[PDB]
């Protein structure tokens, strides 16, 4: 029988008993993919150009809005804003959302895929809302997914009972499921990093790459794929399997990508489907954070393929 | 003023006082790629998993049956058929077309970008149609381009008055002039390849691709890209500048890429743009091919990154 | 703030306490909506004259509608104009609920782009026994929800509950019912009629007076315009918009009407009371009668409370 | 073999060997057509309505700026504009149009079928455009047509040829041909006009009405059907046979439907497919215009119904 994502959503909360809050939250954010899909694949361009006579601005306009509007939502942590936005008192609801409205977008004069990237937590000090309540370890977060919007628009959705994608019908504008309770592969054969600061690697992260290039086992090496937009770079791990890295350099000392609404969104989505996500010296999803828009390094994947990159950084003690 | 796609050839093909037959070509060809676009975006998919209770072949499908039924082709070369096609007399027309239908469709799993290729010649005898007129080098190319099917749709046009960008409106249907008259980069900052494969590298690729990331003197390194789809790598080459490469080794001695329905299309887009595209040994667009099908080497981007590749191609010979 | 559909069924639903079990049903068949309205615009209909070298469009909407409330899990009991007998829902995904629905009425005009619309009407089943045809056996007054969708200019769902009528507007870019209308309520006195007077040879003697009286005044007043599109839907949706009377009365020739009771009658007539219309057959109220055939007749004039009074006085002044 | 809007005028327009102007104003004005019929049909709606936090204005402004940067039109009459519009000297072409850009929207508020009504003429002088290169009858018209936003929306088009009509599949944003060189039936079973205003009925109108009813022939009745959107109505009787009315009485002794882009169209269309348009006293297509906003009756469709209608007009003397 056919299912789409609100039908998934409501049958999955009946089954749990809740109130609803959850769900309507999650038929809000989908609500804002769809304008964010319409918007980026160009949609109404034509009247921007005269036909009778910025995309990250208004993506985080559109998140922001319908998410505050669904009465569901407390705090609001975005790439796009300095500090974390607090939700008027009468539209006040449980849950906590760290969010990058359109990750990629720099590059997207050359028309790359980009994407949404979230993740939900519900608050969990009661004191008044505030900043404070977005700094939880990604080990609390309730839900967590993207939507990408390559080639397809897809919408992948992490949750206690697993992982599902759903795609989006633009001719009936509705999320059809196609790929229920998804896993990695064991092992994948792609490496993923941008290779341009070899300069600058600590030596695991340069013996690794060797390994991949040389295998010592003489199989065969591992192809290298580099989208430069993370989504893209996830998904493509996620469905094929592999490995992707973003490990510290010389610019970036303490990493690059962010934990709150980059790096724990999709190690939730690896760990639920079977994969992991670590920074080298720990877990991904058990960093406590103290700063909003702070850093991490970050390689995640197969389940084997990051164990044995966390064996060559052993080796440098 | 607003311009579009159709109005655009159709103004050109006024200013040189041709007949129309290659305005009925791309008119074709360009329903083939609205048409292919809506099915690579899903419309549809509803249907297909039982709300009432292929790809690479619908493309080729599109494109074989809006040129045929243009009256402007009479000899089809496609990625997905053996042997040239040769329009029945009853549909005859003067122009060759070669074409890679859906390019990176093998990967579309992952919703990576994926495109369709395809440059265009003038038969040149009178002798009856068949496989031998699709044998041009590419400097005998009419027009050539490629659509992405990316985190938009667009279309680049290459002609002898240059290079021209178009973007799919998806709520009207047209194509919307976005970028004129465009040129690369003298010099740019990004180097392309799978750098996977680095064990069979020739010794001067290895050396190259280490000076851009170890420079001799002290400027900055450059950063890596590599999407595996052709189409998008090497329009973010054009936006960006900086070299794309996929060249020959000693396991492969001419390169894995088709020389008529990919190598050559691209080689004239870099051409017109004031770039260059080599196979290390001579100008792509100077080979002259003995085979529908036949592979070349590639080496292309902006002209002070080409140059200096030569010197150490050459610096190795 | 804006509002969709989803979110304005699913927050009568938390404020009413219920189950969830008639959100999933709405929800459902707004989906349904969706792809009838798709198809009926013609996407893809270059497939079908050979773009790249099937169902006939009421079939196609039966089995939209159908599978949806099927798999909804939320109905037992399903009658529409296309079947001979009831659909009773097997026990593994069976609801509470009765759905009549005409689901693409108006179809046979289709071939010159008239208006066509769904037509729904939601019981509950009342009776323990085992569900069978009896249970869509209810009167009108027994209705839980109610609507149509009309797929004109624009595809609209108007949708008629206990707490009145609601309009939305379908935006294609994204797939959303938008809430663009709230609490409507139909004029009290309009100036338009609406019915076939090609068979006026046929009209009883108190259907030839009031079509009378609106041609030519008694006070020599201003007349009445005339429309009648011949789709249920659009003539039922413009008298709620702009006011009026719609009528398809008995005769000699058919002493029970033509229009249906079940999935046309009754839903346009809670409909019209819910906006604070009108609506009888002459004899009785429309949604008082007690069906005894799930596919029976009924003579249906409904619209604004005054011009459906006026033509009862006539009617009873020919006893 | 598939045809398309863009793709039959182009051959028929190279089979007539014309210049390319009618070919480049007909596509600019299906350009206008597919952005009328998506706002129509309300995309994008939902920003009107807040997600991020008039119609026949843009249609008339859609129809203008498409019709000027087409450079083949000099003179521009429309139902929105008091005067004539003359096109700027740079941009002036050979042909002159009057439209109706949104007809029926006055009842758009209950989603009342609308349409857009189009006739095209060449100029008259070779001095300066003005009003008068509009002031041409019926006789004169190079093509008209109509778009009808229905429950589909489809575009009838007639030119010398005859007439064809083209069904707009917006998953590409083409118009198909579906129904090729159309003819009316002889005789039909529906007549369509207001009835509601018969106590200023003409007594022929009267009369002819009367013998709908209540036949001498006692064969039977008629069927009246009227939605009160003229491309509806006129639709309809296309596509069934059949007659619809708007004709002269006392109090609008010119009728109330505008001569230049309403009567005019529709007559050229019914012509064109063997029907008959007639003021009562003579056909519409020879009426000599005096003012561009001249209104003028009709009574159209099925030649045995109109000859019939004439027959008892004629007896009233
Ligand atoms: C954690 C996941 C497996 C999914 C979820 C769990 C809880 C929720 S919820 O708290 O939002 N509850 C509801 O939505 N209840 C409803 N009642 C009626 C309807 Br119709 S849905 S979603
Ligand atoms: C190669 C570039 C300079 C563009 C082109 C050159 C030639 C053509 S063409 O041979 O197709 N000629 C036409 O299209 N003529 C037309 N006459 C009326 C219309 Br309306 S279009 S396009
Ligand atoms: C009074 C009528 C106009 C509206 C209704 C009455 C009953 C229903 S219902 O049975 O469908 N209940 C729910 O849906 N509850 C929900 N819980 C969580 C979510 Br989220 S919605 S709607
Ligand atoms: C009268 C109707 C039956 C159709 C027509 C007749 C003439 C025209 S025309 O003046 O527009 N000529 C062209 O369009 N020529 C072209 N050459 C190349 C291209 Br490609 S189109 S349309």
């Amino acid at each position: 029988d056919v299912n789409t994502l609100t039908r998934f959503v409501m049958e999955e909360g009946r089954k749990a008993r809740g109130t609803g809050e959850l769900t309507q939250l999650l038929n809000s954010l989908c609500t804002a993919v769809k304008a964010i899909s319409s918007a980026v694949r160009k949609a109404g361009i034509a009247h921007l150009y005269g036909i009778a006579g910025k995309l990250d601005v208004l993506s985080n306009d559109l998140v922001m809005n319908m998410l505050k509007s669904s009465f569901a939502t407390c705090v609001l942590v975005s790439e796009e804003d300095k500090h974390a936005i607090i939700v008027e008192p009468e539209k006040r609801g449980k849950y906590v959302v760290c969010f990058d409205p359109l990750d990629g977008s720099s590059n997207i004069d050359c028309l790359v895929s980009v994407g949404t990237i979230f993740g939900i937590y519900r608050k969990k000090s009661t004191d008044e809302p505030s900043e404070k309540d977005a700094l939880q370890p990604g080990r609390n977060l309730v839900a967590a997914g993207y939507a990408l919007y390559g080639s397809a628009t897809m919408l992948v959705l992490a949750m206690d009972c697993g992982v599902n994608c759903f795609m989006l019908d633009p001719a009936i504008g509705e999320f059809i499921l196609v790929d229920k309770d998804v896993k990695i592969k064991k092992k994948g054969k792609i490496y993923s990093l941008n290779e341009g600061y070899a300069k600058d690697f600590d030596p695991a992260v340069t013996e690794y790459i060797q390994r991949k290039k040389f295998p010592p086992d003489n199989s065969a090496p591992y192809g290298a794929r580099y989208v430069g937009s993370m989504v893209a770079d996830v998904h493509r791990t996620l469905v094929y399997g592999g490995i992707f890295l973003y490990p510290a350099n010389k610019k970036s000392p303490n990493g690059k990508l962010r934990l709150l609404y980059e790096c724990n969104p999709m190690a939730y989505v690896m760990e639920k489907a079977g994969g992991m996500a670590t920074t080298g010296k720990e877990a991904v999803l058990d960093v406590i954070p103290t700063d909003i828009h702070q850093r991490a390094p970050v390689i995640l994947g197969s389940p084997d393929d990051v164990l044995e990159f966390l064996k060559v950084y052993e080796k440098h003690s």
